[PDB]
């Protein structure tokens, strides 16, 4: 109802990045977990005084859960998104959503099915600054989007959240957030992908870096580069905020490293703490409420789905479109050419 | 000799802009100068105490000339240095080279067959915070170059130089980049997607691009550029601007906006007061020293090619293949699709 009732697939690292948001909206109680594993399970009896089951079957037959949070790994996102929708609940599943397009179909067509609402997790797409950057350009102040760059340099290959890295890691977790800004922002199809990877440490054999071109039904053209390898932090160009909020050298907003989204009239920079707009007119600085709920945006989405019934932005479709573009990256940079998208 | 005696062909605006470094370099002395604009001319003669010719064939011919700074418009260079070359003058010609593979191959012959250097104009690939970049790559400190990324967000399409304007930010603004990361990466490129953008119908002209390049041995470059004077990415490089100005008198360094290189085990950021290197023990800022003359570096090569013999950099055979790259990107935007080099 008016407290969300929230079951907890899965309490691994993402649950507990996405912790501080479920303990902190009034929106949302935990009431239920399951984990195959009995010291999470235990973890969260105690934590949240609540039912634990070893399987999703468990948490789908309790009664009082409206909802279920799948922050299970990616492989038994389809199975256990399956078993909620029978059991009328509604889904969150974590990125990535699941990691091929059948995986995501099953998914999306059992939601329609069972009339439950499909939201996939937290992804950076979901960030005030860049929900706050779509609102210009649809607002068509600046004409429609011709350009977009975007960079991420960060230490994700060394020091990321363990699990995620099946090959190419840094795409399914790294570039899914990049390319869902880059959607957000442009608002139309990708038409075209063509993709470099680099991978260039034996000891981390897997791609750590990648540049990308998007070409957008329109004509918008994107670029996006991404180095997980610790070096240089782009942080420095985002106004020294890091990916969560935290100031480096009372939080501020998340990002995904520097953006540039060029309007036919102006530029967008959407920053952790503010939104950038260079037009011929002014150059502003356009302020930013600091979030008193991180990822607040993300409750948003739930919270209106299922008590307003709101069609949410970041859907199972939403979500199948990103990975058929993280797909189509790995395919280029495998292949050496160009993959064109449906 | 000490001072090398300098002919201009073509005072124009390249030439008004290498003046403070012809004025300032004590090892260069302006002796004689060719214009077909009367009033060109008497600026010269009375500012230089000088000769002055309607053309080329007159500086040229006079003997006290030993070598011509070529500043004419690009349709006149081939020309101009073939007439220089039979003379036995060495040439210093302005960026672009020519505009045509044909054009510039004649200039490489005939400098070739006359015994002279030829050397081109100023390329921004001539800046010390991008020799020193390169310094630190070809000392093997950090390994190969694995990765470059290089941007720049400027106003070039509405505040040019202006008879610099086909694919005219191509031709005046990629040859720089390019040019850099032809430097820096220090091998052949192979292979090139690019990407243009033209959405100024008052400046029907391509303003905007991202490309991808692939180089011998594996590197691969992502570059973008964006004229239309909104954002300015020198925000990026310390406040600094294209010419060494501070955008908050000793100046810094002139650049060619952000430009990360990414090396085998750590990242080169080349600034203009400084070059940050990111390894994975220190993260370092090594100092620069403040030029003396703008544009010392242009000098150097002409200075040690024509008195010392010691071939330069940037010659025709690097300018030409520069110019092959910048054909190369336009063939891509302008077709759908890759261009192999050679
Ligand atoms: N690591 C991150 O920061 C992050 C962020 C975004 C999304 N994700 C996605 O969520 C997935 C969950 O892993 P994680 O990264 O959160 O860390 P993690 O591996 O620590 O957490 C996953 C945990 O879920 C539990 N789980 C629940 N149901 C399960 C089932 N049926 N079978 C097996 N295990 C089950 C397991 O005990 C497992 O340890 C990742 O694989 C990734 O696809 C992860
Ligand atoms: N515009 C710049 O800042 C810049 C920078 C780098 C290189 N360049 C290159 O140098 C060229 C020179 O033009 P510019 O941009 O310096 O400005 P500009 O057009 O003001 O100067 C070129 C001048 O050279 C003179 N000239 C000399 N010999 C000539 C001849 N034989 N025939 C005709 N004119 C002759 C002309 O009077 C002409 O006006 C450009 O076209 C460009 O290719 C220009
Ligand atoms: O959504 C997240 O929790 C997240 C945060 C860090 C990187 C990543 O892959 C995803
Ligand atoms: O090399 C130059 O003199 C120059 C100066 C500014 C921009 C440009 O296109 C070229």
């Amino acid at each position: 109802g008016h407290q969300l009732r929230l079951g907890v697939a899965g309490l691994g690292r993402a649950f507990t990045l996405m912790l501080p948001t479920l303990q902190q909206d009034p929106r949302i109680k935990l009431v239920a977990a399951c984990d195959p594993r009995g010291s999470a399970r235990a973890q969260f009896a105690s934590d949240f005084r609540a039912p634990v089951y070893p399987d999703i079957e468990g948490l789908a037959s309790n009664p009082d859960v409206e909802a279920i949070y799948i922050a299970s790994p990616h492989q038994f996102h389809a199975q256990q998104a399956r078993i909620a929708a029978r059991h009328g609940k509604h889904v969150l599943v974590e990125k990535p959503m699941a990691l091929s397009l059948g995986d995501c179909d099953e998914m999306i067509q059992h939601c329609r099915d069972a009339g439950v609402h499909l939201i996939v997790g937290h992804c950076h797409s979901f960030d005030t600054p860049y929900l706050s950057a779509r609102e210009i350009v649809q607002s068509g102040e600046l004409g429609p989007v011709r350009m977009v760059h975007a960079l991420n340099y960060t230490d994700f290959l060394y020091r990321p959240r363990r699990p995620e890295e099946e090959g190419g890691g840094v795409v399914f977790s790294q570039a899914a957030h990049q390319v869902d800004i880059v959607r957000l922002l442009v608002g139309t199809r990708v038409r075209r992908v063509r993709a470099i990877t680099g991978d260039w440490d034996p000891m981390r054999p897997t791609q750590g870096a990648y540049s990308a071109l998007l070409w957008f039904e329109g004509g918008a053209f994107a670029s996006i580069s991404y180095n997980g390898y610790g070096h240089f932090d782009s942080d420095e160009w985002c106004d020294w905020i890091g990916e969560m909020g935290g100031d480096k050298s009372p939080i501020w907003h998340q990002h995904f490293g520097p953006i540039v989204v060029s309007c036919e009239r102006g530029d967008i920079r959407p920053l952790p703490d503010s939104v950038c707009v260079y037009a011929d007119l002014a150059k502003e600085r356009r302020s930013l409420q600091r979030p008193v709920v991180p990822r607040f945006e993300v409750i948003d989405e739930l919270y209106h789905a299922v008590v307003n019934e709101i069609k949410p932005l970041h859907d199972g479709v939403w979500a199948r479109a990103t990975l058929e573009v993280c797909l189509a990256l790995l395919d280029s940079a495998g292949s050496g050419k160009d993959v064109e998208l449906p």
